[PDB]
């Protein structure tokens, strides 16, 4: 649980996100090369608020044991840093652009599953995600996905389902839910609507040309965030991915409700996307 700095080899980038990175490390105490591969995540430059966050990030990623969400190892103290374990096959959206003619529909039904478990549990431990898309999503294996990247969750009081931030997002605006957008509410019910941009994500192998940027930017002088919000309040959707099964662009549809209230739950989709097969 505890990594001595000394021992961290740096080998490369895995990433850059909200004010942090993301590496891969060897934790290597004999320094011969033999350690094992580790995924390292560290606040870029100093800030009090960052601080503060990359802590709340660390207890909340502690406390989560799901097989469909990304392991904690531990910490490496000067909190420096977040230790995780490594998957090499590294995120999903890259993951379905090479393997797209390898993956059908049972397998795009299996991950969607697997998602869908790992957010009933986060729900369950009262955490909104609340950047839930197919590039925060890694891969374990061939046949299975965990959830990644707890930078932006936040855990719910006792007696309040939802919460307000104060500053608008940094995030692309294609996966929030009409709430986020008009008034910065996050909450279960505004993941669900981001599991639905998830699904049309795998059904579109997250093919750029019909990503949820490239097309919401094709369907829409206003600011972009209030014309999607416009668009989204109309009633007009992402269309049905290319040869999607009719039942997953429904199960989509209902993850879009307008209002939260009526979006179905995490554990009422579960038992859907098996029966479809997983
Ligand atoms: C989309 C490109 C991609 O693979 N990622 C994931 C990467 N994070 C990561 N990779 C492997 N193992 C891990 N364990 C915890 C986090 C990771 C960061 C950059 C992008 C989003």
């Amino acid at each position: 649980t505890i990594f001595e700095e000394r021992h961290l080899k740096y080998i490369s980038q895995l990433g850059k996100g909200n004010f942090g990175s993301v590496e891969l490390c060897r934790y290597d105490p004999l320094g011969d090369n033999t350690g094992a591969l580790v995924a390292v995540k560290q606040l870029q430059h100093s800030g009090p608020d960052q601080q503060r966050d990359f802590q709340r990030e660390i207890q909340i990623l502690k406390a989560l044991h799901s097989d469909f969400i990304v392991k904690y190892r531990g910490v490496s103290y000067g909190s420096l840093r977040l230790v995780m374990e490594y998957l090499p096959s590294g995120c999903l959206r890259d993951f379905l652009q090479r393997h797209r003619a390898r993956l059908d529909a049972s397998r795009l039904l299996l991950y969607s599953s697997q998602i869908c478990k790992g957010m009933e549990y986060l729900g369950s431990r009262r955490c909104v995600h609340r950047d839930l898309a197919a590039r925060n999503i890694l891969v374990e294996s061939e046949a299975h996905v965990k959830i990644a990247d707890f930078g932006l969750a936040k855990l719910l009081p006792l007696d309040k389902d939802y919460y307000v931030v104060r500053e608008p997002g940094q995030s692309p605006i294609f996966w929030y839910a009409p709430e986020s957008l008009s008034d910065n509410i996050f909450s279960r019910q505004s993941d669900v609507w981001s599991f639905g941009v998830v699904l049309y994500e795998l059904f579109t192998y997250c093919d750029k040309s019909c990503s949820p940027s490239a097309e919401f930017l094709r369907m829409m002088d206003v600011p972009a965030l209030s014309r999607l919000l416009e668009l989204l309040e109309e009633g007009q959707r992402l269309p049905a991915p290319p040869a999607c099964p009719a039942e997953v662009h429904e199960l989509m549809k209902l993850c879009w409700a307008p209002s939260p209230q009526d979006r179905p739950s995490f554990s009422a989709l579960g038992p859907q996307l098996d029966m479809l097969w997983s």
